[PDB]
Order: structure tokens, then sequence, then C-alpha cells
């Protein structure tokens, strides 16, 4: 049996790797290197451009985390914009929500989307809903153009090198900003807090130049690199995204795995070698 | 260069792996492989049976949050024993103490400790302490004997595999309770609640046996399996270790670099699925 292993100049000097049972599919599509494989342990895996995307044994914990931060606190949330998260796992966590009437999703690669439908079914089942719409686009270029304003925006983007390069710069999250409702959220994947806080310092600068409040939060997820990756939190309330405004007690979540709600508030207690860090930003 | 690559049948399927700058020292001694080496990213680099227990870069982490989390909690703490630790890096924290009189640390491989005396300097500097006293034994066997008891037992130990083996069954637990004071705690390394989930039902089951309140802490820490170790918490009182009963504000602690009073009480706010495994112990 062979291992894949995600080596990145995004993390020298580290490696992580999973063993291969068996490999599924292989592509190179318009934008990258799309690898799906079934792990020996972790079930299933999505790797695009040698990084892992998800696997089915953890990933309901970055996906859980994403969505519903915002979503309890958002109160009575409409429309929502997914931007990237082809892989369908947000809008599995955002269909919960029977209050919600619109949900779009701006995915750069469509490649990403059938191949997650065709090998993760447990995992895109969202597309199913009749309230999901799907935009096959560079999110940069959407933003630029919809015409609606959303409750919450989720960006759940891959990282900076690749497609996702035109996602974390400033005149992005002015983007966003227009994007959002006057009261609207947004969550953006960030970096982890053990490898280059010279970029959450600089994400965080860009969030601030619009947000009133703005926050990060640390999600533990051992097959993401250093185990652990940020939300970057952003408010147009100056009250913020740690406490939750509603339990989840309906029946569509009786079956969540990591997210509660003291969890919720839990997650934005961070080391202080961060907090330091961030301070004068 | 080479790699260095964390594989064992402890957690099957998944290794870590950190490029090596230099090996600077390996060893058989009488209970265990021993290596150090300079990684290229994470720093000095210390291995037991192929199974890294510390680097330079995160220790910190680990060290502070099994050190403070019991330390504010206790009132006076007078007498506090390790067990395991030869690193130091537990009874570097300790020393921050004033008001501690004894530091006794039950270390089973001397050798440890003096690989760690000279290739870990920032690490290992609390040896030179007047109150600490050195025990090179089996700590299920200094246990057994120790006439004096402690505020605070830390257990420190490597994994389950090698010398380790006699500090994770029920006996031990007896033994840790009957060498506590009335009022005393124990905190322990226990598994990484993404790997075996069942053993740490084991060790709470065997703690719940003794102590009147047994909780579970988990620490984020990139170079440990599955990024993230829990801590087996153990009180005799029903108040528990959730909550810290003091600042930490002297000038002995101005340089924590992840512990402060708000992560204490965040660490024990432990993902859904756990919460569940562990309900019916
Ligand atoms: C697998 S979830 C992350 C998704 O983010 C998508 N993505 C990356 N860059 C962009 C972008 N500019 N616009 C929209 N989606 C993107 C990636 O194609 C991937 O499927
Ligand atoms: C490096 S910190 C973990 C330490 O636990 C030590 N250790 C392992 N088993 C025991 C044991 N039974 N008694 C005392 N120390 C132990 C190991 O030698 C290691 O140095
Ligand atoms: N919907 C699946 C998640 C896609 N986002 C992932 C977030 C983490 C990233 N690794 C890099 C971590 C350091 N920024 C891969 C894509
Ligand atoms: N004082 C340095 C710490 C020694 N304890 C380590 C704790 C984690 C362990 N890996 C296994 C994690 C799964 N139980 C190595 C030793």
């Amino acid at each position: 049996k062979k291992w894949f292993s995600e080596f990145s100049i995004m993390w020298p000097g580290q490696a992580f790797s999973l063993k291969i049972k068996k490999i599924l599919y292989e592509t190179k599509s318009k934008y990258q290197n799309v690898l799906v494989f079934e792990s020996t342990t972790y079930g299933k895996v999505l790797v695009l451009d040698g990084v892992i995307q998800l696997t089915e044994k953890d990933e309901f914990a970055y996906h859980e985390m994403m969505t519903h931060v915002p979503m309890t606190v958002s109160k009575e949330p409409k429309n929502v914009l997914v931007v990237g998260g082809g892989d369908g796992g947000i809008i599995r966590e955002l269909c919960k929500y029977k209050s919600v009437e619109n949900i779009d999703i701006c995915e750069i690669d469509e490649t990403v989307i059938e191949v997650s439908k065709i090998y993760f079914k447990n995992i895109s089942c969202g597309y199913e809903d009749k309230r999901v719409n799907v935009f096959i686009e560079d999110a940069s270029k959407f933003l630029e153009n919809v015409t609606n304003t959303y409750d919450v925006i989720i960006v759940d983007s891959s990282d900076p090198i690749g497609p996702a390069e035109t996602l974390f710069n400033q005149n992005f999250y002015e983007k966003i900003y227009n994007a959002l409702k006057p009261n609207g959220y947004c969550v953006a994947q960030c970096e982890s807090l053990w490898i280059h806080v010279g970029t959450i310092k600089n994400m965080i600068g860009y969030a601030k130049k619009l947000f009133k409040k703005v926050e990060y939060a640390n999600i533990s997820i051992p097959t993401y690199p250093c185990g652990c990756i940020g939300i970057l939190c952003c408010s147009k309330t100056d009250t913020g995204l740690t406490k939750p405004n509603k339990k989840l007690e309906s029946k569509e979540f009786a079956d969540l795995k990591y997210y509660n709600y003291e969890n919720h508030s839990a997650a934005f207690k961070l080391p202080a070698f961060l907090l330091k860090e961030i301070e004068n930003i």
C-alpha cells in the first residue's frame, strides 16, 4: 500500500501523510489538480493541488463550525452565499435551517462539484435542495456583479496558491462588505495559528478597514496542517459572532457531531501568544 | 536533507513528518530508543521509541496547560509530584510558583533527564532549582512506597507502548488517589479525542472508581498525532478543575505563551461526539 503526503511551501518542513487504500479519481481541471482516494482510516479524501480539502472522518468539524457559528448569531437569515465550497459540506449544514429561503454558491471549478456528487454523496446531498442555486464563476467577479445582498456569507476557499489567490486581499473584503445586508455577517477560512500568524494579521487588518467587529476562532481538525484552522469573523454590528442567539434544538440538528452552544464561544478563546500578536492591528 | 516520520500502531494509517536539519544524539537506553535532532522549522525535537515527545516550537502549549490548569485551582499547593516528565518542562512551569516548597519528579529513564540537560537547556532549567528532588524509578513502584502525600500530581507520561505501560490502569489510579492530600488534584496526559475514544473512556472509568469529579480537557499542539492531546482531570472535591481560583499576574508568568484565565475553562468545552461517548461512564 502507498501513502499520500501533503507537502507545501505554505508549511515548509512538515508534512502529514495518509495511507492509501485505493485511488478513485484523478484529473487536471481547468483550474487545479484533483485527486480522490479512499484512505485506510480516514475514509475518502479530496485533494486539490496536493492539499487535503476534506476527509470523511473529520469534515463535520470544519463544516459545522463554519456554518453554525454565523447561522446561530444571525437572527432570521434568509439569503446565504457560500464562496468556494464545491464539495457541498457548508450547503449540507445550511439546509438544516428551515427559515433559509435561498442559498447561492459560487464555485470556480465545476469539476469539484461533479466529483463530490459522484464520490462524496453524504457531503454533497444538499445540492438536491430546491433552495440551492449554483454559479460556476470566480467569486471575485461574482461579488462584483451580484445585485442581491446576503444575511451571511461563508468563504470556504482553498488556499492562497491557486484559484483562491483572488480571495485574500483588501479589495475582496470590500466586495464582501458591500454584498452584505446592513446587519450581515461573513466568516472565512483563515490561516492556522501555528503557522503564519503574519497572514492572520494581514487578513484581520483587511477586515477591520471595513467591519466594526473582527474576531478569530479556532477549529480542531486533524487533517488540516498543524491540526487546526482559523475562522475569520466579520460583523457590521459591534456585538460580533462570539455568542449564539439560538440553540439548535429541532430534529434537523440531532445529528451534529462537533458544534454545540458552549463550543461556539469556546472557539474564540485563543492562546496567549496569538492575542499578543494581533493586539495593535 | 532527510525527514523524520512518526509511524505507530497507536495511530494506524496516518503519519506526521518533520524535515531534519541535523541529527544530534541517538542511543538505546535501558528502557527505550532515544533520538534528538534539530528540525528545520520546529527547532530541536526529542523522540522516544519513534514517538515525538516535544519540540522547541510548541512544547509550551502542553507544559503550560498541564501545569497551570491544576496549579491555579489548588489554592496553596506546597508539595507537587511529576510522574515521567524527564525533559523538565513541567518542572519549569512549576518553579514559577513561589509558594511551592517541594517538587518531586519520578522519571524511570535517567538518560532522558541527562539528554534534556545537554540538548534542551531552556526546557530543563528547572532542575537547578533547590526545591526539585529527582527519583529515578518506575512511578508504579514509587507511588506504592512514597510516605508523603501531594497537593498536585501531574502525570506527564510517554505512551502506553513502552515503560509507561504501567501507568494506564485501575491499580495506578488507586495509587494516585492514595498519594494525594484529601483536597488534592491529579492531571494526566490522555488519548487524543480524534483517535481512540475507547481509551479515553477506559481512563475516565478508572478515575471515576475513586475520584468524585473526573473531567477531560483538550490542548492544541501540532506535533502530537491529530494535533491535540487530552488532559484527564481528577478531583476529590466536587468543584473539579474547570475554573481557576487565581490569576497568574506576578512577573514569573509574564512569559506565558498559551495559558490564560479564559483558555483554562475553554479547554473543557469538548466536541459534541465526545460528550456523547463518555455520557454513561
Ligand atoms: C473544496 S472547497 C474549496 C473550493 O474553493 C474553490 N475556489 C478556489 N478559488 C475560488 C474562487 N476564486 N472563486 C470561487 N471558488 C474558488 C475551489 O475550487 C474549491 O473547490
Ligand atoms: C519525555 S516526558 C515522558 C517521560 O515519561 C517517562 N516514563 C515512561 N514510563 C515511566 C514510568 N513507569 N515511570 C516513570 N517515568 C516513566 C519516560 O521515560 C519519558 O521520559
Ligand atoms: N469544504 C472543504 C474545505 C476546503 N477548505 C480547506 C481549508 C484548509 C486548507 N489547508 C490549508 C490550511 C492553512 N491555511 C485546505 C482547504
Ligand atoms: N514532557 C513532554 C511530553 C511527553 N508526553 C507526550 C504526550 C503525547 C504522546 N504522543 C501520543 C498521543 C496519543 N496518546 C507522546 C508523549
